[PDB]
This record gives structure tokens, sequence and C-alpha cells, in this order.
């Protein structure tokens, strides 16, 4: 009974007014900031009255009842209100923007934000999660706590150093690049538990967690997928707050049997709770018992396989993949779901057929081609990622991924690119036994990325074909596609070629997300263009963008030279 008096206890004061304002933000993205601080600070003095008497005033209601319900004293969609729970928390999950209309949240002087934050600490805290959970409604609310945490630590140390700004910049940029990344992982976390099941979550976890942890038990890993699973169902759903108490009993768990679990747990455990858990996620493999039999044993060259298979074909599947992910920590966890499917392919069809023994001798043999397509992309695509630059190796992949998909729109076009761009400098980097998993489930990431952002205006048949088909097979399904003939050329609008001297205020970054729009626009444009078509026209924008930002006059040498650019970069 008294379940936000049960989370209120569990959770402690902080982090139960720091979870509920992320749940609010989430779902009331566009609301502002003050008012979010209005309803949380509400909810926290009803649930200490809650703590002092669980069955007093209303303590008995669900969660969802109570959030839902302060939540609609402000939201005016008004028709996700006329329902009851579970129905109305369904239609606010549904109504969840991957793209809320806010603004770029642009940052002050380090000066003016050191001041905010001596101003007030506790206000300066709330105001980074609401502009987090605001943007990234699908974030993993336990490790945003961790993040805040950080932020924390980042303006402390830094607005007491002499040099503040070489302190807290290079802090700030690296929290925002891993925040992005720890939304986006998260994002196809909550995918596959909404669009696909729980069972595809299920597969998931046993194949990374029997790679991460080979020496545990099988009927170990199956107790962490299962409360794995239930901690993430919560987070995906809104239960945040059962997410991170569930998230806290976890780690709790897995440190106080290391033992049967990990040898590599020892540091990440003696840390405090935010880090403790973040370090567990994070954690490396450990080693493989190195003397396991071959797999052919009890799963082929044993009989009684239709037998222990159709007696519990759950179980029995998750023994393969556990047996299978354990022994190859080289594979992608993708690769060994698509093996589990393909296994369980040839088990319903064999398993009825004359003679079972026979068709499913040489299953392995399946494996074969499935294992060494990846290999050969990752392969080809890291050679082709180091004899170009990073920028130019999106500058490739936006040419490849804007003339297999056309129809989607040039921002998530370019911002998806770019993110597929970054697997050359992450995975190419590590050795060919670590380079699968790091680049292949990293662009898993990426592709999920660009299924959400389409997902909300969808524009392209391929796109919601790849994305709504399986998750396994959705890198490959992008990968096979080729060159859209049907897609007829966009017209030539003088706007979107148009650069302004303005351009010269902006970042390094920032310019080359406007150089690399124009190449999308191009693409659209020209779409039988060769790669040296664009590289011969994309050269003359970079020198034009350069040699217009010194010249005394910058605004006419956009002019006039910014339409003996245009001129000449048509006929091809």
């Amino acid at each position: 009974k008294s379940e936000v008096a049960h989370r209120f206890k569990d959770l402690g004061e902080e982090n139960f007014k720091a979870l509920v304002l992320i749940a609010f933000a989430q779902y009331l993205q566009q609301c502002p900031f003050e008012d979010h601080v209005k309803l949380v600070n509400e909810v926290t003095e009803f649930a200490k009255t809650c703590v002092a008497d669980e069955s007093a005033e209303n303590c008995d209601k669900s969660l969802h009842t109570l959030f839902g319900d302060k939540l609609c004293t402000v939201a005016t969609m008004a028709d996700c209100c006329a329902k009851q729970e579970p129905e109305r928390n369904e239609c606010f999950l549904q109504h969840k923007d991957d793209n809320p209309n806010l603004p770029r949240l642009v940052r002050p002087e380090v000066d003016v934000m050191c001041t905010a934050f001596h101003d007030n600490e506790e206000t300066f805290l709330k105001k980074y999660l609401y502009e987090i959970a605001r943007r990234h409604p699908y974030f993993y609310a336990p490790e945003l706590l961790f993040f805040a945490k950080r932020y924390k630590a980042a303006f402390t140390e830094c607005c007491q150093a002499a040099d503040k700004a070489a302190c807290l910049l290079p802090k700030l940029d690296e929290l925002r690049d891993e925040g992005k990344a720890s939304s986006a992982k998260q994002r196809l976390k909550c995918a596959s538990l909404q669009k696909f099941g729980e069972r595809a979550f299920k597969a998931w976890a046993v194949a990374r967690l029997s790679q991460r942890f080979p020496k545990a038990e099988f009927a170990e890993v199956s107790k962490l997928v299962t409360d794995l699973t239930k901690v993430h169902t919560e987070c995906c759903h809104g239960d945040l707050l059962e997410c991170a108490d569930d998230r806290a009993d976890l780690a709790k768990y897995i440190c106080e049997n290391q033992d049967s679990i990990s040898s590599k747990l020892k540091e990440c455990c003696e840390k405090p709770l935010l880090e403790k858990s973040h370090c567990i996620a994070e954690v490396e493999n450990d080693e493989m018992p190195a003397d396991l039999p071959s797999l052919a044993a009890d799963f082929v060259e044993s009989k009684d396989v239709c037998k222990n298979y159709a007696e519990a074909k759950d179980v029995f599947l998750g023994m393969f993949l556990y047996e299978y992910a354990r022994r190859h920590p080289d594979y992608s966890v993708v690769l060994l779901l698509r093996l589990a499917k393909t296994y369980e392919t040839t088990l319903e069809k064999c398993c009825a057929a004359a003679d079972p023994h026979e068709c499913y001798a040489k299953v392995f043999d399946e494996f074969k081609p499935l294992v060494e397509e990846p290999q050969n992309l990752i392969k080809q695509n890291c050679e082709l990622f180091e004899q170009l630059g990073e920028y130019k190796f999106q500058n490739a992949l936006l040419v490849r991924y804007t003339k297999k998909v056309p129809q989607v729109s040039t921002p998530t076009l370019v911002e998806v690119s770019r993110n597929l761009g970054k697997v050359g400098s992450k995975c190419c980097k590590h050795p060919e036994a670590k380079r699968m998993p790091c680049a292949e489930d990293y662009l898993s990431v990426v592709l999920n990325q660009l299924c959400v952002l389409h997902e909300k205006t969808p524009v392209s048949d391929r796109v919601t074909k790849c994305c709504t088909e399986s998750l396994v097979n959705r890198r490959p399904c992008f990968s096979a596609l080729e060159v859209d003939e049907t897609y007829v050329p966009k017209e030539f609008n003088a706007e979107t070629f148009t650069f302004h001297a303005d351009i010269c205020t902006l970042s390094e970054k920032e310019r080359q997300i406007k150089k690399q729009t124009a190449l999308v626009e191009l693409v659209k444009h020209k779409p039988k263009a060769t790669k040296e078509q664009l590289k011969a026209v994309m050269d003359d924008f970079a020198a034009f963008v350069e040699k217009c930002c010194k010249a005394d006059d910058k605004e006419t040498c956009f002019a006039e030279e910014g339409k003996k650019l245009v001129a000449a970069s048509q006929a091809a």
C-alpha cells in the first residue's frame, strides 16, 4: 500500500524529486521549467504525508494515477486526459516526441553559468534535468541522475579553478556527447520492448550478458535478464521510480554475488550507487572458461534435440544463445540473435520432417555466410573510413544514404549520417576481435534513431519497411538498399544553396552541418551525380566558404560570387 511512500523511502527525497521532474518533463515536453517544478514540489510534499501516514489522503492510489492527475493540471494533448489508467498513461507514452519543437540550447559564458550555479545550486541541476528529459523523452532516468551528479561535479571544481573555461568546456562536451549515446542506446531498448515485445528484449539481454558474464551459469544469466527486463520495462513505460529502485535492487544482487557472475566487477561495486550501476553497465567482458566443449554436441551431433526443444522451446533456445554468445565476444549481438532465429527456424522445420537429424545436420553451415557478411562490410567501410577523414566518411555516407532513401527529411539524413560516420573513429581503431560488437550494434543504435525520427512523419516506404520488418535484420535491410530509381529529383530552390556571412560566426562543427546539409539538397536535386561530380561541387563550396570569410566585404563575397558558384555547379 502507498507506493509513492514506498518509493520515497527507498530512493530518498533528492532522487525522488529528481526522477519525478524527469517523468513530467518527458511527458509534457513543451511546458516550461517553472511549471514542472511547481508540480514536482506539490507531489513531493504530498509524498511526505504518505511516508508519515501511508493510509492517509489518496496515498493508496497508483503512481500513474497521481502523476497523470497532477500532470493534467497544466496539460491543455488534452484528449489524453479524458482517459483512465492505464489508458491515459498508454497515450501519454505514444504522444512522446522524438523531435520536440524546442529551441537550440545555447550555452552562456562560463563566468555567467558559474555565477548561476553558485547563485542557486539545486535550481541549476533541475534546469539541466529539465532541458535533457524534455528533449530526450526516452532517456534512461537512473543514468540521467548519474549524469546530473557528474554535471554538478564538473561545475563544482571548474568554477573554483584558475582558468574556468579550459576546465569546464571539455567536461560539458564530454558529458553532452556521452549523454546523447545514453539516450540513443536507451531509445533502442524502448523500441524493442514497445514495438517487438518482452521476448525480443530477453533474447537481446541473454546474448549480451552471456558475452559479458561467460563464467556465470545459465540460471544466473536468466535471473539477471528477468530483473533487467523488468527494470527497462518500467523505464520505457514511464514507471521511473520502480525502474530506478529495482535498478538498485539489481546492482545490489550483482555486487553481493560477484563470485557467481564476473571477476571484473570488483572496483565497480566499491563505488557509490549512481557510479556502481553505471560501472556494471560499462564493465568489459570477463574471460571465457576456454575449456568449453564444441557447440555441435547437445544442439546438432546429440540426439533428443527435437525432444529437448519441444519440451520447453524458449529455455532451450535461451541455452543455445547463452552458449553461443559466451564463446563469441567477437560477434555483434545482432548476429547472435540472427543465429538464434536461424537455429530456431531449422528446428521448427526439421522437428516435423522425416528423420530430424538429417536436415539440421550442417545447420552450422547456414551461420557461415551470416557471419561473413558484416565482417566484409565493417572491413570495407573501415578501409573507406581511413583513406578519407571522418568528415569525408560522413560525406560519402550522406550521398550513399540520401540516394537510398531520398524521401527522408534532410536534417534527419544529416544527423543520422554523421552518427553513422562516427562508427569509424569509435570502432575501426579496435582489433577485428572487438570490431563487430562495437561497429554493428552501434549502427543498430543509429538506424533506430533514423526509424524514430522518420516514424513521426513517414515519407519513405523502404524506411518504414526495414524499421517494422524486424530488429536484428535492420542493418542488412538498409545495407542491401540501392539507389532509389523511382525518386523524382527535387527542383532547384535558390534559397537552399545560398549561405550568408553569418556562417563565419558559426563553429567548425556547425559550419560542417551547413555544408553537409547543402550536400543532401544537392543529391536530392541530381540523384544521378557521380562521386567525382559531387566532390567537384563540394570543394567549390568549402573554397567559397573560406575565401568569403576573409574578404574585407563578406556580404557581397557571399553574393554575386555565391551565384557564380551555383550557375557553374549546374549541368552536372
